[PDB]
């Protein structure tokens, strides 16, 4: 069976939840909820995909376009239209307006629960990521911070037929020119690529903003719901999984 790393620490929504000191419940039924209502709105799908790596603005929320932030969003294709996101930027606009649709907040205030990049806030803009006390940030600094149960899988096929994935799952595509599983995640690289399963357990789907036709191709991406592609052309597998399986 597949062997859950860091077995006595803490879920991604319990660790959400100390982040947010109690104030956010991240619960998982609720997360689901989101997933399934903000997949079919015209929230996030449709919204282009950018090659700026601190890209965080929806269609539904284009908030770059009306900072300074807006030179690097045009140059890269972001439009006053739909904006644009990346990878790590979508997922955490997701989770924190997903946090923010189940608490009330708003989403500059949930935006600091939620990992994104260890430079997002030095960048100076508006909102702000999670980062720890010291000032770091990422999602390898939080995983090592709240001793975030994972799994890692060498294979797709190895993920896919585990058992452990449920829909609102983290999984990591893992680029196999820097290395393997979590050790290659934490180091630097072109194309990790991150995003949250939609499917059903055994089903090859998930929610991204990046690749949505092959393993490696990014001329085709977008902001949707696909099979799990990296953007690299080899990949491994770290999965966060958001809550205890049924």
């Amino acid at each position: 069976m597949a062997s859950m790393y860091n077995s006595d620490g803490w879920y991604m929504g319990e660790a959400i939840n100390m982040a947010s000191l109690n104030t956010c419940a991240a619960d998982l039924g609720k997360w689901q909820n989101f997933i399934d209502d903000y997949t079919s709105n015209d929230y996030y799908k449709g919204t282009p995909y950018i090659d700026w790596v601190f890209a965080s603005s929806p269609k539904g929320d284009r908030w770059q376009m009306n900072e300074w932030s807006v030179s690097e969003m045009l140059k890269v294709g972001g439009t006053y239209e739909e904006g644009g996101l990346n990878c790590m930027g979508f997922v955490w606009h997701a989770i924190a307006k997903g946090l923010s649709v189940e608490s009330g907040l708003d989403i500059s205030q949930t935006g600091q629960y939620v990992p994104f990049s260890s430079y997002f806030n030095g960048l100076g803009l508006s909102r702000k990521c999670w980062a720890t006390p010291g000032g770091s940030g990422g999602w390898t600094v939080f995983v090592d911070y709240y001793n975030l149960h994972y799994y890692e899988f060498p294979t797709k096929e190895e993920m896919l037929s585990s058992g452990v994935l449920q829909k609102g799952d983290i999984i990591w595509c893992v680029d196999g020119s820097v290395g393997l599983g979590m050790a290659g995640l934490r180091t630097i690289a072109d194309n990790h690529h991150i995003g949250i399963y939609t499917g059903n357990g055994t089903s090859d789907s998930w929610w991204q903003s990046g690749p949505v036709k092959a393993d490696g191709d990014l001329v085709n991406v977008g902001t949707d719901v696909c099979p799990i592609y990296g953007a690299a052309a080899k990949n491994t597998y770290v999965v966060l999984p958001w809550a205890k399986k049924a």
